[PDB]
């Protein structure tokens, strides 16, 4: 499968790097999309190369979506093209994985009312106001939506997600 | 007047320090409340002393409330006592000043339905979902609630808040 | 009024940002002058844009002068044009505000003989040797010269300087 | 299985965190051993809790061994007990994964003569002088010994190691 | 000889470490005095152990004095016991080496009027107001006083100083 | 004499700066060689200018060689030209000083079999496997080869090296 990541500077480093490698283990192709080509740098100083910009993404060409956390989702969610990608892929029923602040992008896409999931506890009230049935669990599977809360949850986050790509 | 600040580590430094001194200039008493007595440190490394904890605050004893930004509001808003302080003071009509991520504490208080205000743009969708009529202005006055967006609005933010304390 | 700031990289961040906004509140125009156009960054990482260089400043065009601290005054004071600006404005009776290491620029201007003021305590011996009657107070007003010591004096520093601009 | 990590301060953060979670996903128990109980911190600032000290480790009680990289291996390899843990588990045929600087501990254990593997290229000449047949590949499997070079190899590293624990 | 250093946190690292080792090469005993026992840390993060506090120094027991730069001299020069040590040793004619901001301590001792020397150029006007004949040179020898300006001067600074201890 | 340094980014700052100045004191010329012209930066933030790149170095034109430590030796030792510079000067009997990780370049040059010396203890087993008789001492002199372990050894390191250039 082709797996797309939406992110930017100040991503939470391990929430990007862990799924990136865990999905390559399975043989999937992984793509990093951001505002500009070049490199982006995490909160803790790991740098990754950007594969394409939001403007060049055709959502039809990707099979699954990963939304890491950090401070990056508060900037990505103000980009109409990035929010449009997540709206389309989530509403088409493609697998979507989010963790920590990552679902702020789905809040802004307007796709979450009635869905069941989790997030960083610091934004649970915002999830609830977007209509989420919010659950305090290390991983929640709701149809195509796999969500987790914090870096401690990584093992469970990707355990469930990889099942949906098989 | 006795002006109370609700904050914690990783406050945005100038959004705490600027209103602290601007209000001291007017002769008001300023108190920093947080989780624990001691010092708290800002995103940029400035330190300040905590006057009292959230448990020891009696909202009746204070006349106004200031909610600086940074990352601290996402922690504060998870503390039931801190949120109750903000609920009582805001709903009793006492003047409340908020900037950048500050109003996340008011979202969790449940007091923003049908009110008008602003915030850091990265959380404008969460403000709208809480019931806020969201405005892109350097300062917004809506009764007792004075709201601003970013550090560049500091001059206008306190210009309007100072008037409500006369 | 047109208020001029003389500064450079490694300014003490709140000693620039606090008077910048406090004076904007009053409706004054504030200009940052430095060695080169662009941005300058403070000790704690805040950045601000340079409005004009020292070479393009005509002291006749400005009404007041602010000299923040940090490590920048030790560089500024070596620039003959920056020192000449401070000499002319201070000796023409225009209001001048200085804090922490700020008055090092006035020492090099040669205009402090027999004047009364304060500074960061770590340079009080250099103030005395320049001819200053040195006072340990949160703010000192001596004609046109308003002087303070450390960031904890900000509220009193601008309280007194604002009066001279009315 | 019970999986043991030998490490210390200044480990390469993702070379510890990634196998940690990848092996919890399979249901294995994971134990971090270092010099002292408490927490250790990686080169990039992530912190993990130490489960037991080197002195308390009985190699017989553990089924597999992971040696992450960073600078920590140059300090671990000076601790005679830690080197004997590695020596015992490796020579008993138990699965051992090493990456980047990790195999420096195995050099010091004296168990690599005639074996085949890789490492951070910066220490390849030291691997060769310890008797290793050194290969430039993203992962090498030599019996019980799974070796990789750098953080970009993580996906392949644990892909092969996980097979040996089934 | 017994060589005494007066310093504190935020010394310029190489201006302390270079003379420390250069003087041990010759067989002299070197002692670090500061406010408190324990360790002090330079601007660039090197740490050194403090041998004794200002309170325990008997100036008669030391043969020569070294004053490194950094931000530390602005704190040391406010300590009456530290300034007293430098006053006594310099006025008794013992060898004294200073660099960069180091002579701020001698300014405060009141021993420099009529002497010839150099400093960091940023404080040359303060040297002049203390009565120094100020010279722009990599090293100046004036009787017992060897002075230099910046880290680039280290080689010449200690070349001349070691001659005075022979 | 003309003295050559082989190094790169992330050198141990004082292991380069101290021999640099100590050898200028004697009147020797000193040249920094690295991968690219411009500046390189040490682990602690000090910057030095690169005089020439490895490709332009003719070993015949230089009389002595210094190998500082840090992480830079693990990158320099992968550059075939830099290793051949070290190999040529060392085997021609020219004076060579190494400290901490520095001798990793000499391991890769193949010139240490049967020689006597020291290093950072963290790589002593690698020195032993390269054929060195490894000694725990602050300085070792083996013909043209002066070796030390750590920054605390600087005084002794250059004390012995300076003798070989007279």
């Amino acid at each position: 499968m082709k797996v797309l990541f939406l992110t930017a500077n100040e991503f939470e480093d391990v929430e990007l790097i862990y799924p990136y490698h865990r999905l390559k283990e399975e043989g999937h192709a992984v793509y990093i999309a951001s505002f500009e080509r070049g490199t982006i740098t995490g909160k803790h100083g790991y740098s990754v190369k950007v594969d394409l910009t939001f403007d060049k993404v055709n959502p039809a060409e990707f099979d699954a979506l990963v939304l890491p956390g950090g401070r990056a989702p508060e900037r990505v969610r103000l980009n109409a093209k990035a929010v449009s990608i997540a709206r389309k892929m989530f509403s088409e029923g493609k697998p979507v994985a989010s963790i920590c602040h990552g679902p702020q992008i789905l809040i802004s896409a307007g796709v979450l009312r009635g869905r069941k999931g989790t997030s960083y506890p610091g934004i649970k009230d915002d999830m609830i106001n977007a209509g989420v049935e919010w659950v305090d669990a290390e991983v929640v599977v709701d149809g195509n939506w796999v969500s987790s809360r914090v870096p401690a949850d990584l093992y469970a986050w990707m355990r469930e997600f990889v099942k949906l790509l098989k």
